[PDB]
């Protein structure tokens, strides 16, 4: 049921050279990877020789793994490898950013979990999914899309010559399958208001301890939220570009819904371009701005990521104002 990758493909990926004018830009938060496409694979690869040593993959598998993976990503506007390799490259820019807050085994844990973190996604969501009446639904009751990303995950791993985490024991083994798990269960959106409730509370009340691992888990599973909306906190004119294609793709649901005789909530709903606007302030405020406020409360050296969401926000508050 998996999707592998030609023998070409991969072996380029060995060849490929990060060029040295990109090196410092890519050491930055609001790093746009956009322009890069022919790059995207061996960016995410440089990225991994950078955080965690220049071999703790021995490159053919990794390049395999990473080129496999990328044949498993579907061609919709959003949820596709573009996304995959943003999010990880914001992981990237965090761990970078937090140099000994984290494990070899958390950091090449998670950057292997972004890339894959919506691995075969088709561009629906867990509501459209659930509420009528998919075979994934009816498989993962509960973050029904987030459950296939993982499994997608695991069964890649699982191929020949794909186990880029085999050299491992056993055990240090299934412990990243345990990042990796959870750090993909996380970006289930719906599941982050809670966790964030929870995390606010902990460091208000000296509580919060990245000793206690499910205190850790909680701490990851923030920044897995914070990595997969980063589109927020690219420089504006990446992050107008970013919006359309998301839009393109909740749209794309509502016309299924529509096609039903079904009104789709507004956010899917072409029917409302001029809505948008005030609905993006809204996500800022309601979803986007907690998630980075309370991820610069806990991890400072985030706070360019803070500081370049509430610079769009005023741009899309500019926006209904009507200037810009
Ligand atoms: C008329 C309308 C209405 C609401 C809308 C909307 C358009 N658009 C959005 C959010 C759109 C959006 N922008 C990025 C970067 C995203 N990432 C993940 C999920 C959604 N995202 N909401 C919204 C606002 C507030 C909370 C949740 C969703
Ligand atoms: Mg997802
Ligand atoms: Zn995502």
């Amino acid at each position: 049921h998996m999707s592998i990758c030609t023998s070409e493909e991969w072996q380029g990926l060995m060849q490929f050279t990060l060029p040295v004018r990109l090196c410092k830009e890519i050491e930055l938060f609001h790093f746009d990877i956009g322009p890069f496409e022919n790059m995207w694979p061996g960016i995410f690869v440089y990225m991994v020789h950078r955080s965690c040593g220049t071999s703790c993959f021995e490159l053919e598998k990794l390049c395999r793994f990473i080129m496999s993976v990328k044949k498993n990503y579907r061609r919709v506007p959003y949820h596709n490898w573009k996304h995959a390799v943003t999010v990880a490259h914001c992981m990237y820019a965090i761990l970078q950013n937090n140099h000994t807050l984290f494990t070899d085994l958390e950091r090449k844990g998670l950057l292997i979990a972004c890339l894959c973190h919506d691995l075969d996604h088709r561009g629906f969501s867990n509501s459209y999914l659930q509420k009528f009446d998919h075979p994934l639904a009816a498989l993962y009751s509960t973050s029904t899309m987030e459950q296939h990303h993982f499994s997608q995950t695991v069964s890649i791993l699982q191929l020949e010559g794909h186990n880029i985490f085999s050299t491992l024991s056993s055990s240090e083994y299934e412990q990243v399958l345990e990042i990796i798990r959870k750090a993909i269960i996380a970006t289930d959106l719906a599941l982050y208001f809670g966790n964030r409730k929870q995390l606010e509370e902990m460091y208000q009340t000296g509580s919060l301890n990245l000793n206690n691992q499910s205190h850790r888990d909680r701490v990851i599973g923030l920044m897995m939220t914070a990595c997969d909306l980063c589109s927020v906190t690219k420089l504006w004119p990446v992050t107008k570009l970013t919006a359309n294609d998301i839009y393109a793709e909740f749209w794309a649901e509502g016309d299924e819904m529509k096609k039903l005789g079904i009104q789709p909530i507004p956010m899917m709903d072409r029917d409302k371009k001029d809505e948008v606007p005030q609905g993006q302030l809204g996500f800022y405020n309601a979803v986007a701005i907690p998630c980075y406020t309370t991820l610069t409360q806990i991890l400072p050296p985030t706070e360019p990521l803070l500081k370049a969401c509430r610079d769009n926000l005023s741009q899309w508050e500019k926006v209904i104002r009507g200037e810009e």
